[PDB]
């Protein structure tokens, strides 16, 4: 009873391995991994099917899942699966609902750590994870919605004066701070991943590339669209190692894509974008048509430059006393309760006008012998 104690701590605490959600995961991808004709010719298969068949229907309807939810509108589609604008029908919020097709995903171990330091830091500049399960087909993930829209949206709309832009880059600047203090590197810093909340102010979202800096402060291993990406991580694509620096690239790019109207390393092809930014030191160039200032510029290339040069490499400190960050509207402690420049106008909950509309799917193949399709997923389901 005192070894009973230690061992029901475990299984107790929500950040354990093995846990009431974990130990669930692994009873219904059991019965889902099993649950074949082929595999039921063996009668120990056949025989715990049937004793835990109807208990884990039971269990299923227990736990959270895709019918708790009423779904508003798709609100993105992807390669992966889709992000929907849903209502808990039972408390009657409304959230952010990404679903990855488990199929897809297992064609790319534990990916989900991350999220979970991410979700248990909890800073204001990430977009929160509320809850996470699954069912034979989609992983959900239950998050923050940012009524807002991405800064792809805010980019599209509007012409970034640098006040405008002098606010966005430091929350951007906080947010990615944030990020490496949780022993993490984002590393695929863009607009998609900007997405401002109900009052206009700025979170990083991690659409799966966050990664955790070994003992070095250093990762390897994705990519996708290029345009924001550093030229060590197109020259690791290879496992090679890079740092937290990746990121004040994007910041750059950023700052540049805002003030400019396009990227910095824009091209008709994406072999084109991955030559302009390998060749940045020949290819970087701010046209005469757009007025810039000293000081914008100078900042635009103090990121835009080899990692060894790079702004932010001693430290976030350089980056926040770079004189484009001088203004009267906000400071580095305060920024985040001040006015937002773009405040959005919300008439309902639901409201989903910064995003543009979607309206409107690959299954694992049935198995001839066991190959634990649902076993990469045990521990994904998050509840708090
Ligand atoms: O993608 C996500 C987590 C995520 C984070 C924010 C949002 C999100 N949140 N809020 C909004 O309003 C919104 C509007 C459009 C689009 C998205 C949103 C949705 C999913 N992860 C995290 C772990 C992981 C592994 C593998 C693959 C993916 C992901």
């Amino acid at each position: 009873a005192s070894r009973q104690r230690k061992l029901e701590a475990l299984i107790r605490d929500p950040r354990s391995p093995i846990n009431v959600e974990s130990l669930l995961d692994g009873l219904n991808s059991l019965v889902l991994d099993l649950d074949f004709p082929a595999l039921r010719k063996n009668k120990n298969i056949d025989n715990f099917l049937n004793r835990y068949e109807k208990i884990v229907k039971k269990i299923r309807g227990l736990q959270m899942k895709a019918e708790d939810y009423d779904v508003v509108k798709v609100i993105g589609r992807g390669a992966f699966g889709e992000v929907q604008l849903v209502r808990h029908k039972a408390s009657q919020k409304v959230y952010a609902m990404k679903l990855l097709s488990k199929f897809e995903m297992i064609k790319r171990a534990f990916f989900w750590e991350e999220r979970d330091i991410m979700a248990f830091a909890n800073s204001p500049w990430v977009v929160q994870l509320f809850y996470a399960f699954q069912d034979d087909r989609y992983l959900y993930m239950v998050m923050e919605y940012m009524p807002g829209g991405d800064l792809v949206n805010l980019m599209s709309n509007y012409d970034v004066p640098e006040k405008w832009a002098k606010f966005y880059t430091a929350e951007v600047v906080l947010a990615l701070d944030a990020i490496h203090s949780m022993g993490l590197i984002h590393r695929d810093v863009k607009p998609d991943n900007m997405l401002l909340d109900k009052h206009g102010h700025l979170k990083l979202a991690d659409f799966g590339t966050c990664m955790k800096m070994d003992e070095t402060g250093m990762v390897h291993c994705a990519v996708g669209t290029p345009d924001y990406i550093s030229p060590e991580v197109l020259k690791s694509q290879g496992d090679g190692f890079y740092g937290r620096e990746c990121d004040w690239w994007s910041v750059g790019v950023f700052l540049y894509e805002m003030l400019v109207g396009d990227t910095p390393f824009y091209a008709d092809s994406l072999v084109g974008t991955y030559s302009k930014i390998m060749d940045h030191k020949n290819s970087l160039c701010f046209p005469e048509d757009a007025e810039i200032s000293k000081h914008a510029k100078n900042l635009i290339c103090a990121f835009l430059t080899d990692r060894e040069v790079r702004l932010g490499r001693n430290g976030v400190e350089e980056i926040r006393q770079h004189p484009f960050f001088k203004n009267d509207q906000w400071h580095w402690d305060n920024i985040r309760e001040t006015a937002a420049p773009v405040v959005p106008e919300l008439s309902s909950d639901i409201d989903s006008s910064n995003f543009d509309d979607i309206e409107d799917v690959e299954t694992f193949p049935i198995p001839k012998a066991f190959v634990g399709n649902q076993l990469p997923f045990i521990g994904f389901t998050y509840y708090r």
